[PDB]
Formats: C-alpha cells, sequence, structure tokens
C-alpha cells in the first residue's frame, strides 16, 4: 500500500533536475533496488569503490543497468528500454533518499554474516579464521556522525560471539558489508513507528543521508 | 557436561561444610540453576536482605531457605533433611552454582525488564506511554574493573533506540529479568566459547558474579 514514505520519496524525486518521464523510471528503479537488497549492496559498492558499470538481473523486477562515467561526473540510467541522463550529484542524491526512505531496516539483535571480502584484512585475521563465517549482531542503527550530524552510518555491530567486550570494540559498518542475515531479531509496532519517525521522516527533514553517498 | 558437574562437585570444597551437606547443596543447586524464575527469586530475596525462601516447583520436594540476617548464618531444608551455612559460604554456594550452572542467554536476545529493580527516571518515559521496558542484550558476564574480579551479568541497550551515543547501555543483573521476548543467534560456537570462556576461565580465577559480593 502507498505510504507517506512515497511521499517523501517524490519530495526528493523534485530535487532532480530531470523531466518528469525520467523522474518516473528512476522511481521505479528505485523502488526495484529498495525491495532487492542485494542488488542495492551490489550498486552500493560500486559507487564506493567507483566503478564505472552496473547491471543486474534479480528475481523481482526487470534488469538494471547504469553507466557511471566518472571522468564526465554524469550518469546513464536504463530499465525498460528508457535511459536517463543524470549529474553525477544528482545520482548520489538519488540513490541516498532512495536508500533512506525505502531500504529496509534491521531489527536490533539481528544476526548477520559479513562480507570477509570488505572488511579490512587485520579483522578478518585477528578476529576470524579460515571457514568460519564471519557473524555480528546489530547493536544500534543510522548512527549521526560527529557534533554536525549530517551523515549517518547504517550499522553498530559487535562480533559474535564475543559481544561487547573491553577489548573487544565494536566496528561500524554500511549495509553493503552484509553477506547475509541469518537471524532478524525482535520489532514489533514500537520498533516500525520508531524507525519511521527518526530513521526516516526526522532525517529526511534535516537532510540526513547515508555516509557512503557523499553529496 | 560430566565436566561441568565435576567443576560444580570441586567448587563445593570452597564450603567449610560436612560432605553429607555437601550432597545435599549440590542437589538443590542443581534444581535451582534448573528453575531460572525460581533461582531469580532467591537471587532477590538475597539481594533484599528478606528472610524467607520456599519453592515447590520440583517434582518430589519442596525447598526452603530461612536467612538468619543476625545470627549471620542460613538454614536450606530439602528432603526432610537441614543444611546449617554461614552467610558467606552461602552466598559461595549460590555464587558458583550461578557460575557453572545458569543459562547464559544468546547475544542480540530481547529481554523484559522488572521497572521496581531500575532507577525512577529511567522507568518514567516508557510508563508515560504504558509500554514495558524492552532492552537488547549487548555482552555477557563483563568483568568489573579495575580489579577485574567480578563479572556482571549483562549489558543492554534500551529498545528501540539500541546502542547510541545519546542514550547509554545499562549494566543488569540477571534477577532483573522479568521475561524473555525471543532469544538471538547461538551455535556450537557460541556454547564453546561461553564454557570456556564464562565458567571454565572464570571458575579457574575465582571470578563470579557481584551480586553475591563474596
Ligand atoms: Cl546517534
Ligand atoms: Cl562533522
Ligand atoms: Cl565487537
Ligand atoms: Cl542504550
Amino acid at each position: 500500500p502507498m505510504g507517506e514514505m512515497d511521499i517523501l520519496y517524490q519530495m526528493s524525486l523534485n530535487h532532480l533536475a530531470v523531466i518528469e518521464a525520467d523522474k518516473e523510471v528512476l522511481k521505479q528503479v528505485g523502488l526495484s533496488l529498495a525491495k532487492q537488497e542485494e542488488a542495492f549492496r551490489e550498486l552500493q559498492l560500486i559507487l564506493f569503490n567507483h566503478e564505472h558499470s552496473y547491471s543486474h538481473h534479480g528475481i523481482l523486477g526487470s534488469s538494471i543497468e547504469i553507466l557511471l562515467h566518472w571522468e564526465q561526473n554524469n550518469v546513464e540510467v536504463m530499465y525498460l528500454e528508457t535511459k536517463v541522463a543524470l549529474s553525477m550529484i544528482d545520482f548520489r542524491r538519488w540513490l541516498a533518499y532512495t536508500d533512506l526512505l525505502l531500504s529496509p531496516i534491521l531489527p536490533l539483535g539481528t544476526t548477520i554474516e559479513l562480507n570477509k571480502d570488505l572488511l579490512p584484512a587485520a579483522l578478518v585475521t585477528s578476529m576470524n579464521e579460515i571457514g568460519m563465517p564471519f557473524l555480528a549482531i546489530v547493536l544500534g542503527r543510522r548512527l549521526l556522525l560527529g557534533p554536525e550530524d549530517r551523515e549517518y552510518i547504517d550499522y553498530l555491530v559487535s562480533i559474535y560471539p564475543y559481544g561487547l567486550r573491553a577489548d573487544v570494540n565494536p566496528i561500524y559498518i554500511s549495509n553493503f558489508f552484509i553477506k547475509k542475515v541469518l537471524q532478524e531479531g525482535y520489532s514489533d509496532a514500537i520498533d516500525e513507528q520508531y524507525i519511521e519517525n527518526q530513521y526516516r521522516k526526522d532525517y529526511f527533514s534535516r537532510n540526513i543521508v547515508s555516509e557512503i553517498y557523499n553529496v
């Protein structure tokens, strides 16, 4: 069912200097990325590593192809035989508010497996061994950075099975670090209401987005 | 397993009692450890300096404990037997029972806390909307600085805020827990870590829960 987040998302699309016909396909690409978590993580990693090409076809929607022309500071997005040109700053802002308003947020206490390839080698070697999945527990969510609170980081996690220790400090991770969700934590209407009001509505009102986008 | 049972037998040699009394305390300790709510009740009675404890949840025979605070000793009645313990040995017996036999919750478990055992200001906002005090287990059996001679059962974050900079986590004893809503993930890696670190290692270093003040 259509909800308040869809309204805020349309408002964010109205900041893009682009045609209504092109706003419509960016809306559909963003909704598709939001529903396919692994697809979005792949795109988030491509933007972070300054890769130039993205192609994904999940089990849900159509194929999404994006060419990131970093030298020209612009981007091409193609969905359903329709091609859209965006500046790089508009591309980052579009994905930022797609992530902010539409990406699922895991419950507290969720156990996840981290992608070893993306973690620093010193952390993998000291806190993990070969053949054991790098498991972690979600401790905090969308945490505000610095005194100015202009960006957030997706998760703060502890390393399983150690948890929070004086020796074992927790780890700030972005969502694309997550390889798998093993078991979700507890969540009820209180959590859903808090997430909607604080991590989406309030952040949107203050232009607070995830740090990986650098708008 | 049998390893943990032998460790519990060995811990009873820290008590200044006859051997016949150790066998009775071993049975009552295993009884308490297997009934978490009953053990939590006795821990709160010890914390509150209360006088009498009775439990009948065992299929065979009730258990009655009398705390004689002025005489600085304790009476444990079981199966029409009576063991007299000093207050210091009573605390030691419970501490090693807790250390070696009490279940330990998985990380990420969501629990409901007893509001009456929490600071009044801390529970006000939950009362104001009629919601229970829910928390998430972040850390377990944490060492208490600077000596690191005793441990605290759990370190928890307030639901649904989680761990923040505006909201600091809370240390709680096991007897704060009113209910377990949903256990976090746990497998053989966790079970081996818990046994090696939080039971075997702590036992060889004489690290017990702070609530017993041994
Ligand atoms: Cl924060
Ligand atoms: Cl800053
Ligand atoms: Cl950690
Ligand atoms: Cl907290």
